[PDB]
């Protein structure tokens, strides 16, 4: 259980949804980060893979701004309370918004996968994504390609939680998305997947007993697109100075 406090985009903080805080206040800002209902710092299980609620978490809706990024830059995601608590993958789409993100409908979006870590060794539980983030005070980082396209891309970050999941249902998934709007020379401009059809409940990566030993694992969804490194180097930065979200 957790949500993102905050994102860093080559040391430019910007203020994320906070579903703890946010729906608390009559005019809470606008930000990058969509607005979601997981006040709870809860998740979306496997029994609503096929509903809207796992695009971009519960009942979520567009965020009103977004953070202007360059091809090649990376995102460090910061969640929070330290640590998180559970064992799983960690993985990363975008989908282009063929227009603005704050007036995209979400179930048009169609998701390539730009990185994805499972399990790194052993079992029962083993080491995991998830571990590394831990390690990293809670951030991750994701580099966006070189060579994208420029253009409008929600970015839809994601933890998986398996300590469950050997049971049907029991898998945990924690999406946060943000708007972005991407400059750049480049014109890959990867296939995708509808986020209600990424994930199936019987998934061996989601279905799945980690307390066995030896263990494989198949991280859930589509390839990382051909060409990126599934994870670029781990390791936490500061911010060197702060944003906000970009209205249009
Ligand atoms: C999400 O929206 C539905 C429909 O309005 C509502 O009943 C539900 O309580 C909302 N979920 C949360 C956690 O607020
Ligand atoms: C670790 O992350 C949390 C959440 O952003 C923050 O309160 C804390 O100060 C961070 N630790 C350091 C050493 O910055
Ligand atoms: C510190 O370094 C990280 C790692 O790439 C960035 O994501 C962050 O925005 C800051 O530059
Ligand atoms: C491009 O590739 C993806 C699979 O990653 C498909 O979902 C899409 O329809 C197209 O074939
Ligand atoms: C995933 O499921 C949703 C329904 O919630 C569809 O809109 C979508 O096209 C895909 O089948
Ligand atoms: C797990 O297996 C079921 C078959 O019963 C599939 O429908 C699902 O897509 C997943 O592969
Ligand atoms: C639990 O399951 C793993 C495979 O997931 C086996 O390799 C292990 O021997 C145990 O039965
Ligand atoms: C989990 O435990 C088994 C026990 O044989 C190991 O072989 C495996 O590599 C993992 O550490
Ligand atoms: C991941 O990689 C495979 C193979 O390169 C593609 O078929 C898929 O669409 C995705 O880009
Ligand atoms: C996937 O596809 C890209 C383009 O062909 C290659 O760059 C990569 O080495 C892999 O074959
Ligand atoms: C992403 O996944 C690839 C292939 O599974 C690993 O080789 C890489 O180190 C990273 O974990
Ligand atoms: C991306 O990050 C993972 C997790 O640290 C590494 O295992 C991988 O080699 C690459 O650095
Ligand atoms: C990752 O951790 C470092 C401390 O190692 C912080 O400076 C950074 O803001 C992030 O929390
Ligand atoms: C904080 O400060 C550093 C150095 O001036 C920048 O590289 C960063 O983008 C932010 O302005
Ligand atoms: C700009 O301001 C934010 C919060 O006000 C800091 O988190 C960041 O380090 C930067 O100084
Ligand atoms: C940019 O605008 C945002 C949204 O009002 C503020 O929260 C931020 O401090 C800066 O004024
Ligand atoms: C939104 O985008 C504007 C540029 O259009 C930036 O100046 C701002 O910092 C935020 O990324
Ligand atoms: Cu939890």
């Amino acid at each position: 259980h957790g949500h993102i406090n905050d994102i860093v985009i080559n040391g430019v903080w910007y203020q994320a949804y906070d579903p703890t805080t946010f729906p608390y206040e009559s005019n809470p800002p606008i930000v990058v980060g969509w607005t979601a209902a997981d006040l709870d710092n809860g998740f979306v299980s496997p029994d609503a893979y096929q509903n809207p609620d796992i695009i971009c978490h519960k009942n979520a809706t567009n965020a009103k701004g977004h953070a202007s990024v360059k091809a090649g830059d990376t995102i460090l995601f910061q969640w929070v309370p330290v640590p998180w608590p559970h064992p799983g993958p960690i993985v990363d789409y975008l989908a282009n918004c063929n227009g603005d993100c704050e007036t995209v409908d979400k179930t048009t979006l169609e998701f390539f996968k730009i990185d994805g870590v499972g399990l790194l060794s052993g079992g029962d539980p083993g080491t995991w994504a998830s571990d590394v983030l831990i390690s990293n005070n809670n951030t991750w980082v994701v580099k966006i390609p070189d060579n994208l396209a420029p253009g409008n891309y929600v970015l839809r970050h994601e933890i998986i939680a398996l300590h469950s999941a050997g049971q049907a249902n029991g898998a945990q998934n924690y999406p946060q998305c943000f708007n972005i709007a991407v400059s750049g020379s480049g014109s890959l401009q990867p296939s995708g997947v509808l986020g209600t059809d990424l994930y199936h409940a019987t998934d061996p990566g989601v279905l799945i007993n980690i307390y066995t030993s030896p263990l494989n694992y198949i991280i859930p969804g589509p390839t990382v697109v051909s060409g990126l490194p599934t994870s670029v180097a781990q390791g936490s930065s500061a911010a060197t100075a702060t944003a906000s979200a970009t209205v249009p």
